[PDB]
């Protein structure tokens, strides 16, 4: 069957920590007082929660309340434990409190409020310097959570909040995040379609932190080339075809061969044969101001089929693309 794989960094972080760190099921939630929070307005509703802007009336500060849906109790405890483990980490959203909602009778996560700039506005206006600056800020968050034995698994534009005024970034929505345990087989039905790593698309379950680096590469490609999303699949199958049209089918088949993966036969009639396109093929007069040889070399090293061959977050932070960013 498939050949096993393990992360090339932070492999045994969870083995060397007490069981309390990663055994989220045995975690006892410390409950705050729901009366401290007054809901102001509904911000949205996803598949697992309803999100509200609120005020913490004990300090008159703005907060965000995520009222969880009454499903998957283990999922709730996993997110809480991950948020708690990462609290205070660079560019990680701060979990301020956990309260029992009086209406839903489910847990409600209270986060620090980020006065975030519109996502469309962010994509349309970031300069070359700001893409490098913000990419470096995302890498601080990823290296931290990976160093803490956690993979985010849902890295995408909507989960990266930027307060462009204070040049502040926060990585949010840790509801799909997981503890990395070498040898563990994970659910491939994670991340959003356009940001899914080839490991997910070919149904390779023994993946690791490097899935987040593929997602980050998809963001980078969309930002530097002004193509939202960069890999625009009609569904999860066409998603791999879109990748193959850029990276080529030869390296895809080498990746499937190496890990001894049984590719879904439905790909036989749609993958075709494609050669890698040189990154300069995607450069045009409307995006040339965001492209440099350093941007292309950095992107090239993130968007690789073989998850073991991608730059880790720390290696990515050493890249020449970031030499111009003030540190
Ligand atoms: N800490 C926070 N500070 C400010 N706004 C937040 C915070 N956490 C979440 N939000 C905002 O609350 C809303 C949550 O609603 P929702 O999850 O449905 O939107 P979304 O970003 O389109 O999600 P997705 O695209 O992942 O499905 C979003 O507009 C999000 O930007
Ligand atoms: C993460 C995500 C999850 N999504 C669903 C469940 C549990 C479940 N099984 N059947 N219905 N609900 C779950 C657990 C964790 Br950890
Ligand atoms: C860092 C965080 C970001 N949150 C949203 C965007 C916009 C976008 N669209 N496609 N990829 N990114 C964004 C850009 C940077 Br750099």
């Amino acid at each position: 069957g498939p050949v096993p794989s393990r992360a090339r960094v932070y492999t045994d972080v969870n083995t060397h920590r007490p069981s309390e760190y990663w055994d989220y099921e045995s975690h006892v939630v410390e409950w705050g007082n729901q009366d401290d929070y007054q809901l102001v307005r509904k911000l949205g509703r996803g598949k697992y929660s309803e999100v509200f802007e609120a005020i913490n009336i004990t300090n008159n500060e703005k907060v965000v309340v995520k009222i969880l849906k009454p499903v998957a109790a283990a999922k709730i405890k996993r997110e809480i434990k991950i948020l708690e483990n990462l609290r205070g980490g660079p560019n990680i959203i701060t979990l301020a409190d956990i309260v029992k909602d009086p209406v839903s009778r489910t847990p409600a996560l209270v986060f620090e409020h980020v006065n975030n700039t519109d996502f469309k506005q962010l994509y349309q206006t970031l300069t070359d310097y700001d893409i490098r600056f913000y990419m470096y800020e995302i890498l601080k968050a990823l290296d931290y959570c990976h160093s803490m034995g956690i993979m985010h698994r849902d890295v995408k534009p909507h989960n990266v909040m930027i307060d462009h005024e204070h040049r502040k970034l926060r990585l949010i929505d840790w509801g799909l995040a997981e503890f990395y345990h070498p040898g563990q087989e994970y659910n491939v039905r994670v991340a959003s379609r356009y940001f899914k790593g080839p490991e997910l698309l070919v149904d390779y379950q023994m993946y690791d932190y490097s899935l987040d680096m593929w997602s980050l590469g998809c963001m980078l490609a969309s930002m530097i080339f002004r193509k939202e999303p960069f890999f625009h699949g009609h569904d999860n199958y066409d998603q791999l075809v879109r990748i193959a049209k850029v990276l080529g089918t030869e390296d895809l088949y080498d990746y499937i061969d190496k890990y001894n993966i049984e590719l879904d036969p439905r790909f036989n009639d749609i993958l075709g044969r494609h050669s890698r396109k040189r990154w300069e093929r995607f450069v045009h007069s409307e995006n040339q101001h965001l492209v440099s040889p350093e941007a292309l070399d950095f992107l090239d090293k993130l968007l690789r089929y073989d998850h073991q061959s991608r730059l880790t977050a720390r290696e990515a932070m050493e890249h020449p693309y970031f030499y111009t960013v003030v540190k």
